[PDB]
């Protein structure tokens, strides 16, 4: 669709809406999501359910010596949005991972619904401050 965005920014407009009215929604948004409405980061165990074996290349990057990987890699993920597929930089080493696990599941939940996200918000705190 291409006016997607404004759908989106429609979508949390209406979400205000009903929190505002005090009416319920039928609406079951992920924690991931909840947390972006919110502002707070996701932790890597919301992987699990968005991308199993995602989160299980994670789960082996953690309580593992980056030596068994037997390649290297960096802070940078080949990431689909919109349907078109581009390597993006994140920003490795048994320092950045504690960040690159953080950070790699900020990229890969938001990078294809950035611009989503930002119209979805743009229609909620349009009616409910953020703080």
């Amino acid at each position: 669709n291409p006016n997607h965005l404004s759908y989106f920014k429609f979508v949390g407009r209406i979400v205000a809406k009903a929190v505002y009215d005090n009416r319920l929604l039928e609406c079951y948004f992920t924690r991931s999501f909840y947390k972006h409405i919110l502002g707070k980061s996701v932790r890597y165990t919301d992987m699990e359910s968005e991308d199993y074996h995602f989160y299980q290349g994670l789960v082996y990057l953690l309580e593992n010596d980056v030596s068994t990987l037997g390649y290297d890699l960096t802070f940078s993920t080949e990431v689909q949005e919109f349907g078109v597929c581009e390597v993006r930089d994140l920003k490795v080493t048994e320092e950045n991972k504690k960040e690159y696990v953080h950070l790699v599941c900020q990229m890969r939940m938001t990078g294809a619904i950035r611009k989503q996200l930002a119209a979805f918000l743009e229609g909620f705190y349009e009616i409910i401050p953020k703080r």
